[PDB]
């Protein structure tokens, strides 16, 4: 069971969504998201691919022109065996089942190898990922504007109460893990000030 990575864009009040949608239109954040979930270190095996895990509500909210996230192995978690109708859209009862589907489906008899696993969201899938003993990384984008949302991140990993578990890494570590250079400091895109951060937990 490889390490799990959580990627999220949230306000300072931990808000992450409004009405099954995003209360903001950031063009530079979305590019970060894609490169991060799509990047694979050269040294790893040649047929290495990434996986993005997502909840059901998060998958139905992505416009058909966008989903499924290309260049990545897509898995939808659902406590319901319903029709996904995909080009191979895997679905599992939980994080642990999803990981089991991957290892079984992708391995020796595969011409496709699993690289990094990303939990791309959904409040409910976040809490599950936060409770999992394998999550160890959190790629966070902080919107410095207390926008009005109605969906929030479960754990306040940036507050004091958790400061002994979650440690924010320097930007040099944030860039190396991503293999490329990324904007250091605030970024003001259309009256929004946000920045990238990477937090690591001890296992
Ligand atoms: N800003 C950001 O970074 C992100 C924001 N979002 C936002 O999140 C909101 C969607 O709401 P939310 O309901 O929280 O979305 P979720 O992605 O958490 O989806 C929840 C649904 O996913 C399945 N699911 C979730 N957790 C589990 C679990 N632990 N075990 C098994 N199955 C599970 C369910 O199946 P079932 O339906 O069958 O019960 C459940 O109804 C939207 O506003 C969306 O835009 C999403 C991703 C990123
Ligand atoms: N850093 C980071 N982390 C995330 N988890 C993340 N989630 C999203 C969510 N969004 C959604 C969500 C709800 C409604 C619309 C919509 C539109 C487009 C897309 C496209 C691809 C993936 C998500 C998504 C956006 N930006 C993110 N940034």
């Amino acid at each position: 069971q490889k390490s799990l990575t959580l990627i999220v864009a949230l306000t300072t009040s931990y808000g992450i969504g409004r009405s099954n949608s995003l209360p903001w239109k950031l063009k530079k954040e979305i590019s970060y998201f894609k490169r991060v979930t799509s990047f694979v270190p050269t040294f790893d095996s040649f047929e290495s691919m990434n996986v993005v895990l997502m909840g059901r509500k998060t998958w139905e909210s992505i416009p058909l022109q966008f989903r499924p996230l290309k260049g990545r192995i897509n898995v939808v978690i659902t406590r319901n065996e319903s029709l996904d109708l995909g080009n191979g859209i895997h679905s599992a009862k939980s994080l642990d089942h999803a990981l089991e589907l991957l290892y079984r489906t992708y391995g020796s008899e595969s011409s496709v190898q699993i690289n990094r696993i990303f939990v791309i969201g959904g409040a409910q899938l976040y809490k599950a990922a936060m409770d999992h003993p394998k999550l160890d990384r959190i790629m966070a984008t902080i919107i410095y504007k207390d926008i009005h949302c109605d969906v929030f991140f479960p754990l306040k990993f940036r507050d004091k109460e958790w400061s002994s578990v979650w440690k924010k890494e320097k930007h040099s570590d944030l860039e190396s893990w991503v293999g490329t250079k990324v904007p250091h400091g605030k970024i003001n895109e259309d009256g929004f000030d946000y920045e990238f951060e990477m937090w690591t937990r001890d296992l």
